[PDB]
Parts: structure tokens; sequence; C-alpha cells
């Protein structure tokens, strides 16, 4: 979800230009600060990528530096976050050209991403979605579980000893956490670049509301305003980190992963296509150019019957695709 | 100070386009929340106006809502800040099209302002400034003093009773505070609109570093990078709220108003012109279109001799223009 603003300028051919901007933030764990920065930047860019815009013109970095650390610790942490944020901006072929850092009792890492585009250079997230369309997800789910288990290694909770220790090893937790953070810092840029090519009908990114929450918002957005559609996103199968699923079952689905509401940070794109043929071709080209990272067809869009505010559903007995 | 980013688009005539963006924030006092919002927005726009860009394409609002207040108080405060912020955006002929609100122990009100412009639609803040140029300031100084005296009426400090009470009345303090907040919520938009018309050589806005701090940064900026100039901004006379000056003298210049380092929020533009004739014409047209708000010629630019990092100075025995 971005802001899309018509400008009082056209391009060289007299075509309308638009300023597309987005902002986001995340609360980092006590962890590798360079990595925090990378995830912070990928999270900001993710929203722009969901508009089918692979080229970001510039970024602003917004950072809250914690008053808890001593000067030495705070200085190196801030420096490393900045470096990691900038490293992802370089990978995105953009630059960080401004922003601000403030002292604050709680840390925060976020920013703003902006692109100036013509209509031909984006894919609008409303107005294209139809019943029958096929849904694909470009990153696996379960990062909230991953981050919390890793946290418990350095600063344990009673739940860790009660339900986790002895059943899921520090090595399996290390591997889950590495898979999750590797996935989180990855850009959705290649996905954005391929959306138009395969006739995508729009996308949303998956962040703090979980797969089902963001699916719901994507569906609900089609019901505003002047030319509404009444649609329901049906999730039939979902890619989830295997160890995150195992951990969830040991903790009575504490983080609501299996319910569809577990928070992701810098999650994947949930993209719609007009057919399975189109969706499969997008997935095939995406894995081939983006380092062999799989994507998954996860369901379809149907006509909405229905309960107020409900525009997405998890199918009863949906398939879990263990990753 | 903004970010100015060349875009891979031209306008209808094949002229280069640039994305100019800026961000800023302020820590609001316990006060009228609608007014907090208005000052917050004017503060964000001020930086864009300093680039001679009177038309803002869009704004994002970034707000930190305090965890200190109870739900009822927080909800109405947040609502009123939002309304005040939006009211100034309407006055600026722009819209707030996105942003974010976060819970936080400390309140903050800020945002982002963006414009897409050609070279002909802005005035760059480096590269035009010359020795001999005349400096003008478009809002009076002393808001930090004003805000703190008003604060002491509802939540007193020992300094208030020691040095203020009995010498500066609650009515004089009310008047100083009203003058200061009236000035702070005013947009620098008309100033921006008139800069090019009179051949301005760039501007900076005046915010948290005080008149001398921002003058210094404006001068120092000319020394980077490929085509540097060595210049010194000389401040010869300064407009200051009369009561703020009186209060300063009672408190041994506590807030450094007389030293030139008192923090302003949403202060005026410090603008350079090639001559006194040009400067006077700008001032005359600005007061005529912007509700009769005075502006002042405050000094000039000279060749820099000098101490490292020093690119501005207050003249010994400079004139205080009481407002």
């Amino acid at each position: 979800d971005c802001s899309i603003v018509p400008l009082h300028h056209t391009n060289s051919k007299g075509e309308a230009l638009f300023l597309v901007s987005t902002t986001d933030f995340f609360f980092p764990s006590v962890s590798d600060p360079f990595l925090q920065g990378q995830i912070g930047a990928a999270n900001v860019l993710s929203d722009l990528y969901s508009m089918g815009i692979p080229d970001c013109d510039t970024m602003l970095m917004l950072l809250a530096a914690s008053t808890e650390m001593d000067e030495h610790e705070r200085l190196i942490t801030t420096r490393e976050i900045m470096k990691g944020f900038a490293e992802r901006a370089r990978l995105a072929t953009t630059t960080v050209t401004g922003g601000q850092t403030v002292m604050n009792p709680w840390p925060l890492i976020g920013g703003v991403a902006m692109a100036v585009v013509s209509e031909a250079e984006m894919v609008r997230p409303t107005g294209l979605l139809c019943a029958g369309d096929i849904l694909v997800l470009t990153k696996p789910l379960g990062c909230q579980v991953a981050v919390n288990l890793k946290q418990w290694l350095l600063r344990p909770s009673p739940l860790y000893e009660e339900a986790i220790a002895g059943h899921i090893s520090p090595e399996e937790i290390e591997e889950l956490y590495n898979m999750a953070t590797d996935s989180m810092r990855r850009l959705n840029r290649e996905g954005a670049r391929l959306m138009r090519k395969h006739g995508a009908h729009g996308a949303t990114d998956v962040t703090g509301f979980g797969i089902l929450g963001h699916a719901n918002n994507f569906g609900a957005a089609q019901a505003v305003g002047d030319a509404p559609r009444s649609l329901c996103l049906v999730l039939e199968r979902l890619p989830m980190f295997k160890t995150a699923v195992a951990a969830s079952k040991q903790m009575n689905d504490k983080y609501r992963l299996l319910e569809g509401y577990s928070a992701e940070t810098s999650g994947g794109l949930l993209v719609a296509f007009p057919s399975t043929t189109a969706a499969a071709a997008f997935c095939a080209e995406l894995t081939a150019v983006d380092g062999g990272c799989p994507s998954w067809i996860v369901g379809h869009v149907e006509d909405r019957a229905a309960v107020d505010g409900v525009y997405a559903r998890l199918k009863d007995g949906y398939e879990i695709v263990e990753v």
C-alpha cells in the first residue's frame, strides 16, 4: 500500500507522471545490527515493489537510536545499521539521500521510498483484480516464530524451557533463524520487475498483519470506491518454514502462524494473475533470475458472497508446504 | 536542506526533472493539539520552501502517539493533531496521502514533503551565493523563549518565580506566546513563490540550530564540493520578539537567543539576493501578499578570511530590532 499522486508534469511524450511513495518501520531485536539495517531497508522497499515498480528513485532513512545503550555501543550499532541499510539501497540501484536520526528509548528502523513513474511503469493494486485470478506468494511464512526462538537462546523465556528446549535444538533454531533472516533481507525487486511482463492484476506485500490479514486488506481494497468489486481471496496452500510450524504446534500456535495472522517483517509479495498459465510462467522466470528462490501458487480469487469486513479466507484443511 | 534527486524522466519539453524531498520533526509541548499539528506541518514544509518551491505535490504525516495519556486523552489529542496538520496541508494546496502513527513514550510530530520540479522551478541552495549578496529573514526570532515562558504558567519552574514572575506578566507572556505560535504556524510559501522573481541566490530555513547555526550551515554548504566558494555570512541586525529579549536578559541569556543559537521551530527563510534593491523589492512584495507580515534585511555575505568550520558571524554590537 503506497500513496500514488498525479503530478502537474508529463513525460517527454506528454504522458501523465505520478509520484509513488511509501514508508514503513520495524522494531529490531537485539541482534546483528548490520543485518537489522538490511532488513529495515528491504522492508521499506517491499511496499514499492508491490506496485510493480522495480526502480526506486531515492530513499530516506529514519532511525531511532536507543538511549539504553552507552555511547560506545550506540555509536557502533547506529553506524552498522546505516551501513546495512545503505548496502541494500546499493543493491536496489538507489541511494539514501536524506533522513533523520533521533534519540529515543525504543529503537526503530524505517524510512521512505519514492519513484516517479508513468502508468506504463506500474501495476495498480486496485481495479485489475477479478474472480478467477490466481494468487502467488514469493517468500515463505514464519519469520516471527524464527525471530522469537533465536531470541530465547540469549535471553530465555519460561516457554523456551517448557516447550522448546530438548525438542528443537539450538542448531535447528540457528538454521530456522538464518533461513528467515536471509529471506527477510532479500528484495522483492525481481518480483516487481516481472509483474507487468506476465499480466499481473496487482499485488500486496505481506508484513505485520500476516498472510491472512494482508490478503484481507487486498480484497477489501477492491471494494472502494467509485468502481467497486466484491471479491474474496481464497488461500488453499501456504509455504511455511518447517521448524516454525513444528515450534508453533508445541506452543498452541502462540504466534498465530497456523491461523494466518503471524507478523512477517519484509515478507513476500502476494500477486494476482489472470490464469494458472500466467502465474506459473511468472514463478518460473522469477526463480530463474532471482538466485533460485522458489515462489508458490497459493490459491485464487472468488466472487464474494458475506460477513462485513471479510474479503479473504483460509480454506479448511489447507495444505502446508514445508520449507 | 533537502534531497535533490535527478530522475530518469524529462518533462513535456525534454527538460530534466528532479525529485526534491525533505523531512523534519518536532517535540511538542503540552498544549493546544490542533495547533501542534499546524506547527508540525508548517515545520515540514519550511525546508521545501527554502528551495524556492512553493508547490508541494504531497505530504506524508509521521506521528508518535504518547503512551503516557489514557486512551481517551490520546485519541482526542491524536485526532486534533491530524486535523491541524491537514488544515495546513490544505492551505499549502497539497494533501496528506500517507504516513504512519506509532505508539511511543515520547511524542513527536513530523513528516515528509515532496515536489517534482524542473530546474526552472527551484532555486538551488548552493552555487549561487556570492560575496556582496544581501541577506533577509522572513520571521522574527525568539520562539524557544516564548514556548518555555508559556509552559511555566501551567507547570512552573523555580526560574519562573525567581526571575520572571512580577517582571513579565501572564498577559505579556500570553501575548509573546500568541505572537510566536502565530508565526510558527505560518507557511513560508509566499516567500518561496517570490524568490526566483527577484533573483534570489538561495536560502536556508531557520530551525533548531538558531539563526547563527543555520547561517553557518548555509555558508559552509558553499564550500562543498567540486566548485567551492569561501564565504562568510555577516549578521548585522536581527528581528526578535521584544518580550523574548527582555526575558532573556533576566535569565542570563539561558536559551542563547542573544548569542544566536536559540532553537526555532518552523522559523523563517534566510534568503540571499544580489543587491539591496533586489532584497528590498522582495521584502516589499512579500509583505503585500502575505497578510502584511514584515520581513527584514539582516546583513550581507563577505569573502571568508579564518577559523575552521566558521562561515557565519554576529557583528559585535549588532542591532536588535524589537518585534
